[PDB]
Parts: structure tokens; sequence; C-alpha cells
């Protein structure tokens, strides 16, 4: 019975495999057949490419030695190589062209989401090249989704040798019997196969896969599209700023590259952004997940004028000082969102590019009470609801599941209404005691927001709710300015709050505003739609910011 | 009788003054004079210009309108302007080409180091240009030496407006005759003087300086040359990730740009980089300050084991991983310095380029016990004394402050002897009971060493000497590698340890070995000549990595 899988990585779970590059060069360059790939083989397990692949020397010391053997092959056979024949340029690009293969990566995935114990073993060398960043980023994106990444160099042991094989059964803890081992080269296979482990022969990706699900009993071709990668809280990097004496912040950092700012909405957390900060940080970003200010690990104060928007872009702005960052794209979504168009407004040199989900920009009316504003539209009754100080505090804190569990739901589930709120007497009047799990969340997920929520409970989260006049009479200062900077504008279909019809008028203070549309999208937009959130953000973010 | 200093960006802080553009423009393009400086003020205190610094506009909305006033006032002197000409390109070109003003920022810095409060009071703009970063980048640059930064366009306030007079008093909660306010406009000088503060029209910098010493009676002119800028603890962004269930990596985070990974070496902290990590974050770089596996917040376990080069190395890729940084580059010194090295040729992939201060790459004999080795050179008799478990510790552990203050000594203070301390019985036998303080570090230095050793003492610190021949086997490993990614070595001229010398071999294995060396300079490289360090790191960085 299996419950482990590994897999090669030429030919495998990276394509075209590095080694068919041999036999392309000798066609392109009209050589003899095998002439290239002798040359690579030449001396078996006491050659270049042994030595190469045990670690005892590196790439950029293996390069001179395969081109000796190219023209000893060349020698042999008569032959004589193009003048401008290079072997590092052949090898650049090579590994340059070599990606993952998506369908063998979600095959692995599926698998090991079913409790398998997933591995890559792999013949591989100690990459010094000039260019080498490539495959280490590679190495990076489909290490992560392994329980073991077993490389030749690293362990000093090559396929087909027997002992990689006995040290991949003993770092797996399991007898061959339990084990499939996925490669594309019939040598490497056998050492498996004669061990009495299951074994497959990888030409082309969806046969291996038949073979796969015919010899696991679990579906891996014709799969539903997979959600994107989520975040780990525990295998994250934390960041902790203090903004004032009495003031931390807390961040999850993801990525290398422009720092882009991810700021949540009510009641949320840094972990509301568990499906974009792998995917953005994957797009050549630095992700910056952010508990906002009365969240999670980030400080709570009491007082409701600490988390008036003054304040709060005040703080963001020392947060950027403190990293010693000159600038950030600020990404928000509800509250986050209302936050990110101020940062715009009042630190337009400290954003790089400013995108909102849901949250449109309106300019504060200088003729009329921020209350009357709200009282004018039945879906924000919420907010008055909001107003007294501990009366939402009560209801939100007395079951943190409940409340997790009857907020976040897609639009086609029972979703709470936010209309007379303050006449019914709460959130979840007619809300059940026990609310289903919504499709958007596993029980984990909602587990992770009670207990980051039983730190400070809901008085600081609630506090953005409580200062209309003091954010009416700041915003009133910017009614002369524009947002001429790059700024996006992603729109819910199904927000019955944040309406997407809110934001029409919206280029006549942004005019050169982007932006998107997420149709079948609720409130909670970056776990209703992942995938589009995703997809929207990164084209936004490589064309603008 | 003084105790705050005011300082004016344009034409004090920041030269040259982006006022003197309009007039050069005017030179340049044979334009009557005054003519773009007319239009520039058109209007005065209702005209665009005090909308923008009043913050009521933004840069790019106030560009059209300075434009039309150009015409307008070509328009009067009967002229015409070139078809050519762009407030914007003359703008960007003025902003761009305005620097620091250096001796006046150490002005600053020398009254703040006394005691002053100081401020930065300036008319300025919300910078909304798709080139506003430069200018972003110089605010924060010059921000963080100041106590206060006063902007017209924040406050809705500018000068000469006697409000924004009575809010700089009020934010400084002192009275006019405790202020010395320095401005290169007359008429802005004009209503802090007659309020009763101290002045100074600044035209050139050494005659305001010499104007400013007089009036505060500190020395500011021919003053040494200043150190560098250091870290201040809690001003930092405190990042922590874990790399295996029992294992949490703390580090210190500055900076945009490369990933600039120091490691620190024994018995040090990320804060033995203080006069680093600021400069190389300013130079461009993404600067990540470790507390080694052992030290400050980063987890100590008691196993020898658990500090050896492999698993140290391992966990500094997994570092990486957590982070999803596919390269750093990596720069260490003493027991980081060896780390550093056997990061470049164990993971040549996930280092950009490799630097090592005082510790040289000696590859290992493998004809030869590494305790032979040890004991065949009389320097390195410390290694054997901390070999036995309990009796360096002990010794260490006795008394912090003594510790750190008899180890961290420059070249010509009375430093221990390395030499003869097994037959002594310890490193400090021949020391006295209160060291005195050595001109590198204040006594608040030495007590942040001393309550960041009272969380795991010295166990997990002197663990990183006690694997030897764990280290030696595993070294044997790379005996046919070469280090072929940019590296650079470091060599400190009274380093009696890791004396100079024992690196002239390594371009026998680092063939492009790059060098840099400091003369009069002790074990301690970092703190013992900062300035020079900063000067060979960023060079280096610039130019290879
Ligand atoms: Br809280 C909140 C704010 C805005 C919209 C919402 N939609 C559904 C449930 C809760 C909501
Ligand atoms: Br601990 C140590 C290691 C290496 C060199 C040293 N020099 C002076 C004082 C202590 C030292």
């Amino acid at each position: 019975t299996l419950r482990a899988a590994v897999f090669d990585l030429d030919g495998v779970l990276a394509l075209p495999a590095v080694f068919g590059v041999l036999g392309r060069t000798e066609e392109a360059l009209a050589l003899p057949r095998g002439l290239l790939n002798d040359a690579f083989q030449k001396g078996g397990p006491e050659g270049a490419t042994t030595r190469l692949m045990k670690g005892e020397i590196t790439l950029s010391q293996w390069i001179p030695l395969m081109e000796e053997n190219c023209r000893k092959c060349s020698e042999t056979a008569k032959v004589c190589l193009p003048k401008n024949f290079s072997i590092k340029e052949i090898f650049d690009k090579a590994i340059s062209a070599r990606k993952i293969n998506r369908p063998m990566l979600q095959a692995a995935l599926m698998l090991r989401k079913k409790g398998f114990t997933t591995a890559i073993l792999t013949n591989t060398w100690l990459d010094d090249r000039a260019e080498r960043d490539g495959l280490a980023q590679l190495m990076c994106e489909l290490k992560m989704h392994f329980d073991f990444l077993i490389e030749s160099c690293q362990v000093g042991m090559v396929k087909p040798e027997p002992q990689i094989y006995k040290f991949l059964l003993d770092t797996l803890k399991a007898s061959p019997s339990e084990v499939v081992f996925l490669d594309d080269i019939g040598a490497n296979l056998k050492p498996a196969r004669d061990l009495g482990m299951v074994t497959i022969l990888v030409q082309d990706t969806d046969t291996a896969l038949k073979e796969l699900e015919k010899v696991t009993g679990i579906q891996l071709l014709n799969t539903p599209a997979p959600l994107p990668t989520s975040c780990n809280p525990s295998d994250m990097s934390h960041g902790y700023v203090t903004v004032k004496p009495r003031v931390r912040l807390h961040f999850v950092e993801l990525g290398s590259g422009p720092a882009v700012c991810l700021c949540h909405g009510f009641p949320e957390s840094w972990y509301s952004w568990r499906y974009q900060i792998p995917a953005l940080a994957q797009a050549g970003y630095r992700v910056l997940a952010m508990d906002m200010k009365g969240y999670g690990e980030s400080s709570a104060p009491p007082e409701i004028e600490e988390y008036c928007m003054e304040v709060l872009c005040k703080e963001m702005v020392t947060f950027l000082d403190k990293l010693g960052l000159s600038q950030a794209v600020f990404i928000g979504h509800d509250w986050g969102g209302m936050l990110v168009w101020y940062m715009a407004l009042f630190y337009p040199e400290r954003v790089r590019a400013v995108a909102s989900l849901n949250t449109p920009f309106i300019p504060a009316n200088p003729n009329m009470s921020p209350l009357e504003s709200i009282k004018a539209n039945p879906v924000f009754d919420y907010q008055l609801y909001f107003q007294e100080p501990g009366v939402a505090e009560a209801e939100l804190e007395q079951n943190l599941s409940r409340t997790f569990k009857s907020l976040f739901r897609a639009s086609d589930e029972s979703v709470l209404s936010m209309h007379k709120v303050c006449e019914a007497g709460g959130l979840f009047v007619n809300s059940p005691e026990e609310p289903s799990l919504s499709r958007m969340v596993t029980e984990e997920e909602i587990q992770f927001y009670v207990q980051q929520f039983k730190k400070s409970g809901f008085r600081g989260p609630l506090n953005w709710y409580r200062n209309m006049e003091r954010n009416w009479k700041w915003a009133c200062k910017s009614l002369g300015r524009k947002i001429l900077i790059p700024a996006l504008m992603v729109t819910a279909e199904k927000d019955f709050v944040l309406v997407p019809q809110m934001s029409q008028h919206m280029e006549d203070w942004i005019p050169h505003l982007k932006r998107g549309h997420i149709e079948d999208c609720g409130h909670w937009t970056q776990m209703d739609k992942p995938t589009e959130v995703n997809q929207i953000l990164i084209k936004w973010l490589d064309s603008d910011a």
C-alpha cells in the first residue's frame, strides 16, 4: 500500500529535459548523432559528469572538462566543431528554457494533500555560473511543495548507484513497496524497481499521470483547477516594528523585489492575504502582509482616537521609515482599502502605486456630516451599530468561532444582512448558534482567526469605524487634490455593502485609474476568488508598479 | 540659553537650493531676469505656489498652473519662451541635482549629540511625480537624524505666516529664546526673529556654521570625522524565522534592494554590525543582520552537534527558503566569516557574492586531524581552552560586563593574549576585575551585549568551536571545488589571531578573489574601523554584487 511518491527533476518535474539539449544541439549544428551526448557521459562513473553530480567539483569547473571531452569525441568520429561552439552557452540556454511541468507538480500536490510523503530525488550539480539564480529560483518554487529534496551533489551519491536508493528510503522512513518512483531515465528507475518500489517510466506527462492515478487510486488527471498556494503561519518570517512607544506593528514577509504592503479589512488579519503572499512573492515582489493596528500580533490600544485615518497613515509612514523603505505599493481591502486611498492622497512620495479591493474612493462631502451620509444608505447600518463602545464588542466576542463562521461566507452562502442591524439588535440575531462551514474556509483557518482575536478582541478593530467626524475633517483638507500616481480599483460584483456602482465616479479624482472586476465575488475578495485576485494584481503590478 | 536648533531644507540642509534653478534657467535660456521667479510667486499667498506649499494641490496639479503663469509673465515683459520649455523637466533636474549639505547635517548631528532638540521646518509640496522616489529617499535619509520634521504641505501652514512659527514652538515645547533657526530666506527668518528666536541667514554654509557655533558654544566646524550612523535596537524592524521545530533565527532588517546577509562572529550579536546596517541600506541594499544560532533572540539549543558547519549552513539555506529569497550576499566576520566561505562552497546557487572580514579561507588538510592543526599554532590556544564543556562558560558567564569590556578592545588597548590560555587557566586570569572602557564602545553598548547574553549564555556560542572533527570531515568533501562566485577577503593588520598572512594562499582556491586591507585594525573590525569597513563593502557590493 502506497504512502510515498518520489519524482525526478529533469524530464519529470521540470521540462524540457536539460538532457534533450545535447541531442537538439547535434541536430541544429548538423553534428554526428550522439556526439555531444557521448562527451557528456565520457568515462562513466569516473568521468567529469559523475564528479560533477557527486559534488566533487562545481558546474564552472566541469565546463572546460566537458569541452575537452567534446573534442576527443569529435576526434574519433573524424569531425569538426563549429568555431563558435560554447558548452556554457548551450547549458545557459537549456537551464533557462527549463520550466516547471505544472501538471506533474499539481499531481504531487494532490498526492501530498491526501497524506502522501513526497520527495524530489535528483542528479544535480553545484551551480556557480553567473546566471545560477534562475535555477536557484526554480528549486525554491519546487522544493516548498515537497517533504524532501535529495540532491546527488549534496549527498555525494548518484543515480543509478544503489546507496542513494537506500538513502531515499531511510529519509522517507518507508519500505520500498510503499513508494512510487517517477523517472524519465530507464537505467535510474531499474534499482528502485529491483528493490520492490512501484515505478513509472515518464515519457509524456499524461501517460505517466494515468499510470500514477491507476497505481495510487487518487484522481490526478482532469481534476478541478486547484486553489493558489496558501500560507502556513509558523513557516513565515514574522516582522515587528515599534512605530511609537506603545505601538508595535506585526507583518509577515515573503519575497524579493519592490515592496508590496498588504492592508487587510475588518475584522481580519495578515492571513486574509494567505493566497496572495506566495503568488505575489513568486511574481517578483517583496510582500509585507500587515496585521493592521488593533489586530493579531500588532498593538491594540483602547483609545478611539488611536484609530483615526490620520494617525494610522502616519504610523504606516513611520513603519516604512523604520524598515528603511522610501516607498511601497499599497494594496488594501475594506478598511485597508480606505487607508490605502488616504496614503496616496497625503503621502504620494511614499506610495509606489495604490490598489484597492472593493473599497471605492469617494471624496468627503464638506456640506454634510459623515453620520448623515452613512444614514442615507441602508447598507451602512452596520456602521451605526458599531458606534456605541462595548455593544458590538460583546456580540462579536461572545463566540469567536460563530463570529468568523457567520461573517466569512461566499455570495451563494446564507450571508448576514447588513441592513436593519440596529433595529434587529445585532449582526447575528437571525443567524444560527452553530453556523455551517463556508466553502471559502477550512475549520483550521477559522481557528487561526479565533486564536488571533483572543489577544485583543474587537475594541481596536471596531475603533476604525468610530472616527467618522475626525476622518471627514482630515479628508476635507485633500478636496483640491487628485490621485495621479498608478492606481487600481478592483470591484467585487456581489459585495452588497461595497457595491461596484459606488466606484463609478472615481475617474473624476483619479483620471489615469485602472480597473479590475470580479464576477460572482462577495465581500471577502481574497478568499472568495483567490486565483482572479492574484491574476489582476500581478498583471497590474508588472505593468504599473 | 539654547536647547533647540531648527533648519530649513532648501538652501540649508539641501544643496543646491531648488530656488536658484529659476534664476539658472533664465540665464541659460537668455530669458529676462526674474521672469521664471515672478511666475513662481504669482498671486502671492493666493497663487498656485501657496496652495501647493499648503497641501491644497499636488506638484503634478501645480505644474500646468506654473506653466500658465510663465506665459502671462512673458506676455507682460513682451518676450517668448523656447518651444521646448518644460517646467516638469526643469523641476525634475533641480530636485534630482539637490543633495544633502553634509557639513550642515554634521552640525545638526553634533548639536543633537550635546542634548539639543533638532527640527526640520520646510515649505514643501506633496510630490506625486513619476520620479518622486528620489526626494522620498532624500527625506528619509535626512529626517531620521532629527527629532521633528515639520512640512508646510502636511500642516497646511506656510513660512512666513506666523502660525507655523507658533506651531514649531509648540512641537519643540520651548520658548523662542531657547531656539536657533537657520534659513536661507530673509523673509522666512523675520517672524522667527521678531518672536525672539536666535536666527541665522544662511548664504554659504561655513559662515552659517561659524555663527551657529559662536551662538551655541559648541564646536561644529573643523571637528574630527564623525563615526558612521549606528543602530538604536528598539528603532529596528526585528524578524523571526523558524528554520526547524526547536530553532528560530532572529535578524534586524533595514533597506531595499539586493539582500545582504550579515553574519557576526564570537561572542557577538547582530549589533556588531550597528555601523554597517544604516550605511549598507543607504547604499541601496536590503540588510539582514543576523543573531547567529546560539545568540541573542535566536534559539540556543544545548547540543554540540547543533553547531557544526553543515547544520548551521543548512539552517541558513532554510532561512532564505522561508523568507522567499533565492539568493543573498553573505558577509561574515570571525565564525560568521567561516560559515560564509562554507555557504559559497556548498550552496553557490544561494550566494550572490561572499565577503569575509579577517577570517581566511584555508582548505582542510585531509592528512592531519584538526586538533593537531590548531595545536601547531600558539595563537589558536584559546580554541583548545574552549573545548571542555562548562570551563569557558563559567569564566565567560561569571561577570558579563567584565567579559565584553576585556574582549572588545582596539589594537592600542591592553588586549587579552590569545597565547597560553590553557596554561594560564583562562582568558581573563591576567586581566583586571574592572576593565577600562575601550574607545570603540560606550558603556550602553556593553550593556546591550550583557543583556543579550543573559538569555542563553556562552554554551551555544562556544559550541561553534566544538565541532572541529565534524567540520573537517564535511570540508574534505569540498577539496576538489573552487570558489568561482564574486568573493572579497578583508584583512585586519593588527588581528593577532586571524592574521592577514594566513590569507596569502587564497587565490589558489578563489582565483577571481578581490581584496581589502584595514591598517591599524584589531579583531573587532566593524567597530574598530567602521568608516573603512563601510567604504570597502559598499565599493565591492556596487562593483560585484
Ligand atoms: Br463586517 C462586513 C463588512 C462589509 C461587508 C460584509 N459583508 C458580509 C458580512 C460582513 C461584512
Ligand atoms: Br574571543 C577572540 C577571538 C579572536 C580574536 C580575539 N582577539 C582578542 C580578544 C578576543 C578574541
